[PDB]
C-alpha cells in the first residue's frame, strides 16, 4: 500500500511477473514452466512507474533494487562503459553459485531505455557504444550464460522507438501502460499525500478534499506533491520574522487556493498567449458575427457529447484584416476544455527545418493523452514559407501537416482543430482542401450602420459629432470596403488630434 | 526425441551431415570420401533451429556445442575481435594432436551470420572487422591448416545477403529450410509441451487439444510455449492471497480460452487498425453498394479455391469522400484469412526516404511466409509525395511499388492486394495502370431516395419531421452531388441544434 488509482494494472502485473515466485520450487518444477524475465512499462512522466517497481519489491522481501540510468552509461568513456555492465550483475552471480534454486530474488531497474536506440545505425555500430550494452544485456538473460535469479524492468516514454527484436518471447515478454489519473484517482492521491498531516492535528477542518479533486482537472501525481508543499509554505512563512507559539501551526483552505496560482501543469491551458496577444476587444457590430459564434458553440458541444464524432476539422477564411484569429481564440476560451494549445509563426522563429518538424510532431503527440483537447493553427501559408515570385515553399512541412490533420487519436479520445488562412486560392492549388470538414467565411464591413455601431461601442464622442461623420461620408464615398483592424486603428489616432471629425473622414476616404 | 513437425527435414539432414560419422574409419577410408564440414539452416525466428542443432548432438555423444553470436564478436574492440576467434577452436586443436583420427566430434554453432556481410565493402575492408572473422574462419576448414574434427552450423534469416563465395563445394555444401508448422505439427507440439503436466495429474479432463490446434492458426513454437505458461499463470493466481490445499491444483479449458487474449502472434491480424480507425458505420443505401460487396466476396473465394490464380490486384477509385477505404476494410474483415496488413501514410510519418523503402520491402517479405495473405495499400499518391505546383514527387518509392505489385510469391503460396486512390489521371500520366487486373468505381449520392434511406438508418428524428426535409429540398436544389462522409457529418451537426430542419437544409444546399 502507498499507491492510488492503479488497481487494475497492479493485478495484471502481479499475476504474471511475480505470482510464480511465491510458490515452492517443487510445484513449479512439476508443471514444467520457466519464470518471466522481462517487463516493460510505458507512459508519460511523473505518473508513478518507479514507485510501483519499488513497492512490489517490499512484499517479496527481495533486496533493494539497483538502479541504472541510460545517458549515464552512454555518456561515460567507451572503455569504462564496456567494463561497467559486468559490474552490475556481480552480487547476483555470487549468490547463485552459493545457493542455486533457493536463491533470493534480484531486481534491476533500467531507465530512459529508448536513448540507446535513438541514434543512426552507422554511429551506433561504428562507435559501438549504443550496441554494446544492448548485446551484453541480452546475453545475460537469453543466451547460454543464462542467470536464473534476476528480473529486469525497463521504463520508456516512447514505445515505437524500441526495436521489435526485444519484444519477442524470452525477452521483455510482458508490456503494460500507465495513464493520467481520473477524478477518483486524484481523490486517493490527495489522501495518500495528506495522511501524515491529518493524523497529527496539523490540518484545518475547513479543507474539503472532494472539491480539490475537482479543481485539479488534468494533474499528475508529482504536481499534487508540489501543490501540498506550496500550501505548507504559505503557513510556515506567516509566522517567521524563530518565534514562540509554533504549536498552533495549521494549514487552511485559503493556502491551497493561493497555492494553485504558483504551480502550473503540463497538459494545461496556455492562458496568457490566448488571452492577451490575440484578444483586445470583442464587439457585435453585425448579425453575421453572432451567427459565427453560435456555430462555434455548436461544434464544441457536438464534440463533447457524441461517440461518432472524435475528430472535427474546420477552416476559417477571409481577406486580410477581417478578424479571423480573434474569433478562433474567442471560441476556445468559452469552451472550458482542459487542454488547449496553439501553433503560430512566433513559436517557430529562428529554427532550422528539422527542428520545426520535430516541434510540430511532439505537439500533436502531447495532444493524444487527455480526454478532451483543442488545437489552433495560425496562418497556415506562412508556416510553409510561401513567396509568389518563385514560387518557393517547403514541401516536407506541408506533408507533415497534411498527414497530421486526418489522423484519429486512440482509445475513445477526441480533439478539435481550428486553422486560419488568408490565401484560399493557394491552398486550392496545392490540393489539400480534402482535409477540412467545414469552412467558415469572414467578410469585411460594407454599410455605414456598422460603422455607427463600432463608434457607439468604443466611446468615440457625443452624438452630435457622430452624426456629422456619417453625414459627411454619406456623399463623400458611400460604397466603402474596410476591415475591422484598420477601423479600430483609425479611431485611436483620430481621438488624439485637434480636429477629430475632419481627420477620421479623410482617413476613411483614403482606406476605401 | 523432443521435436515435432520436422520429420522430413530430420531425415534429409541426418542422411548427409552425420551418417558418415557413425561408421568405423576403416570403411570410410576404404571408399575414399571425405566428411562434410558445413551446414546452413534458414527460416523465420522462433521456429526450432537451435533445438534441432542441440538434439542431433546427443545421439552422437559429442561434446556440448559451443555457441558464438555474430554481433557479439563484431561489437568488441578490434584487437580482441581478432584474437578471440582463435580461442574458440582451442580444445578441438588439442584433441587432434592428442589422438588423431580416432577423436570425437566437435560442433560449433554460429548465429546471426548475415550481420557480418551487412556492411559496405569500404567499411568492412578498411576497418577489417567484418572481413577478418570470415577469412580466419574459412582458413580453418578449407586451407593447409585444415582441421578434421569440427563441424560448423550457420543460422540466418536472410539468405539473399550471404555472398556466393561461401556456398561452393568444400564450404557450407548443404542448405536446408525450416517452415512454419501446419495443423498436425501444432497438434504434436502441444503434446511435447504438456507431457509433464499430464504425467502428474495436474491437467483437467475437459481440455481437448484438437480444438486448440485448430484455433491457433499461424503460431510458431515459441508462442505455443508462452500460451501454456500464461494458462498456468491463471491457474496459480486463483489461490494466492501461501495457502492450504495446494494439492488440488488443476488447469482448465477456461484458462486456455482466456490465454488466447494475452499472447498475440507475429503473422497475425492487425485487428485494431482495420476495425476502429477505418469503420465507424456501414449502411446499405443503394444497389451499387450491394454489387460492390458481392464482387469482393467473389474474388476472395476465387483466391481460396483455385490453383491458376496465385496473384490478384484491384484498384478502387472515385472522388474524395466517396467511401473507398471503409469498403476495402469491410471486404478484408469478412474474409477470415489468417494474415492481414495495411500500409498507410500514418505508419510512414517522420521517416527518411531510405527508411520508408526499407519498411515497405520488409512488409512484402513478411507476407510470403503463410498460405493466405491480404494487403491493403491506402492513398497511393500520398506515399509518393505528389504536389502539382512543380510537379514534385519521389521516383525511387514509385519504382519500388511498381516492381512489388507484379512479383509472384514462391512455392504454391498466394496473396490478394487492394489499393485505393483519388487521383486517377495522375496515375494515367505516370504510366503504371498496367499493374492492376480490375478496376472498381465508387459513385457519389445523386438521388433524394438515397438520402431518405440514410436518414432512416441513422435515427435522425421522427417521421413527421423527416418528410419535411425532402419536401423543402425537392424545390430548393433537386440536382445535388455530395459524398457519404460529408452527409454523415452534417446529420450529426444538425441533431445538436435548436432548429434541425432548417440547419440541415442550409448545410446540404451549401455542399451541393
Ligand atoms: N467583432 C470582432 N471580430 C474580430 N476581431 C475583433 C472584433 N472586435 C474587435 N476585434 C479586434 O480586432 C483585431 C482583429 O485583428 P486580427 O489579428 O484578429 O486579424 P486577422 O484577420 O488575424 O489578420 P492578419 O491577416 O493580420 O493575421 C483584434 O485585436 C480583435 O480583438
Ligand atoms: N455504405 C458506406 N460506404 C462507405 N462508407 C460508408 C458507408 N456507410 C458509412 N460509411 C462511412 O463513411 C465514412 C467515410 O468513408 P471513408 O473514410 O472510407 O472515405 P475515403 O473515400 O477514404 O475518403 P478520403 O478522400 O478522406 O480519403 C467512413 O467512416 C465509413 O464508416
Ligand atoms: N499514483 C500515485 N500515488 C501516489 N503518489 C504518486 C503517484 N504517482 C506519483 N506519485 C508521486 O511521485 C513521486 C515519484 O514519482 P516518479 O518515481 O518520478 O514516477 P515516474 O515513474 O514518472 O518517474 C513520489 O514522491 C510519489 O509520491
Ligand atoms: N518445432 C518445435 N518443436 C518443439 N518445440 C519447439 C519447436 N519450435 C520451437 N520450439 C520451442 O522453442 C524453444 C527454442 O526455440 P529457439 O531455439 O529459439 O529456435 P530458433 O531460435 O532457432 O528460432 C524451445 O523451448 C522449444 O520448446
Amino acid at each position: 500500500l502507498g499507491v492510488g488509482g492503479l488497481d487494475k494494472e497492479f493485478t495484471k502485473i502481479f499475476r504474471r511477473a511475480f505470482a510464480s515466485r511465491i510458490f515452492p520450487p517443487s510445484v513449479i518444477e512439476k508443471l514444467g514452466i520457466s519464470h518471466v524475465k522481462g517487463l516493460l512499462l510505458y507512459g508519460p512522466p511523473g505518473t508513478g512507474k518507479t514507485l510501483i517497481a519499488r513497492k512490489i519489491g517490499t512484499m517479496l522481501n527481495a533486496k533493494e533494487p539497483k538502479i541504472v540510468n541510460g545517458p549515464e552509461i552512454l555518456s561515460k568513456y567507451v572503455g569504462s562503459s564496456e567494463e561497467n555492465i559486468r559490474n552490475l550483475f556481480k552480487d547476483a552471480e555470487a549468490e547463485y553459485r552459493a545457493k542455486g534454486e533457493e536463491s533470493s530474488l534480484h531486481i534491476i531497474i533500467f531507465d530512459e531505455l529508448d536513448s540507446v536506440f535513438k541514434q543512426r545505425g552507422s554511429r551506433g555500430d561504428g562507435t559501438g557504444v549504443g550496441d554494446n550494452v544492448v548485446n551484453q544485456l541480452l546475453a545475460k538473460m537469453d543466451g547460454v550464460d543464462q542467470l536464473n535469479n534476476i528480473l529486469v524492468i525497463g521504463m520508456t516514454n516512447r514505445k515505437d522507438l524500441i526495436d521489435s527484436a526485444l519484444l519477442r518471447p524470452g525477452r521483455f515478454e510482458v508490456q503494460v501502460e500507465i495513464h493520467l489519473p481520473d477524478e477518483k484517482g486524484r481523490l486517493q492521491i490527495f489522501d495518500i499525500q495528506t495522511k501524515k498531516m491529518r493524523e497529527n492535528n496539523m490540518m484545518s477542518d475547513d479543507v474539503n478534499l472532494a472539491e480539490l479533486a475537482a479543481l485539479t482537472k488534468n494533474f499528475s501525481g508529482a504536481e499534487i506533491e508540489g501543490l501540498v508543499k506550496s500550501a505548507s509554505s504559505f503557513a510556515i512563512n506567516k509566522t517567521v520574522n524563530n518565534t514562540k507559539d509554533i504549536a498552533k501551526l495549521k494549514v487552511t483552505r485559503e493556502d491551497f487556493l493561493n497555492a494553485l496560482n504558483d504551480v502550473t501543469p503540463a497538459f494545461g491551458i496556455s492562458e496568457e498567449d490566448l488571452k492577451t496577444c490575440v484578444e483586445g476587444g470583442m464587439m457585435l457590430y453585425s448579425e453575421r458575427v453572432n451567427s459565427i459564434l453560435k456555430n462555434g458553440a455548436r461544434y464544441v458541444r457536438q464534440v463533447r457529447e457524441s461517440d461518432k464524432s472524435r475528430l472535427v476539422s474546420l477552416l476559417i477564411h477571409g481577406p486580410a484584416g477581417s478578424g479571423k484569429t480573434a474569433l478562433a481564440a474567442e471560441i476556445a476560451l468559452k469552451s472550458g476544455f482542459p487542454f488547449i494549445r496553439l501553433i503560430s509563426p512566433n513559436e517557430l522563429s529562428g529554427m532550422s527545418e528539422s527542428a520545426k518538424i520535430a516541434y510540430i510532431d511532439n505537439t500533436f503527440r502531447d495532444a493524444y493523452k487527455s480526454p478532451l483537447n483543442i488545437l489552433v493553427i495560425d496562418s497556415l501559408e506562412t508556416l510553409v514559407d510561401w513567396v509568389p515570385i518563385g514560387p518557393r515553399f517547403s514541401n516536407n512541412i506541408l506533408q507533415m501537416l497534411k498527414v497530421a490533420l486526418k489522423r484519429k487519436p486512440p482509445q475513445d479520445r477526441r480533439l478539435l482543430i481550428m486553422t486560419t488562412t488568408s490565401a484560399y486560392s493557394v491552398l486550392q492549388q496545392m490540393d489539400i482542401l480534402s482535409c477540412f470538414d467545414n469552412e467558415i467565411a469572414v467578410p469585411n464591413m460594407t454599410n455605414l450602420d456598422e460603422l455607427n455601431n463600432v463608434m457607439i461601442e468604443s466611446n468615440f464622442l457625443d452624438d452630435a459629432g457622430r452624426v456629422k461623420v456619417i453625414n459627411e461620408l454619406s456623399r463623400s464615398c458611400p460604397n466603402f470596403n474596410v476591415g475591422i483592424k484598420k477601423t479600430l486603428t483609425n479611431i485611436e489616432t483620430a481621438r488624439h488630434d485637434e480636429d477629430p471629425v475632419n481627420e477620421l473622414v479623410e482617413l476613411m476616404t483614403q482606406s476605401a
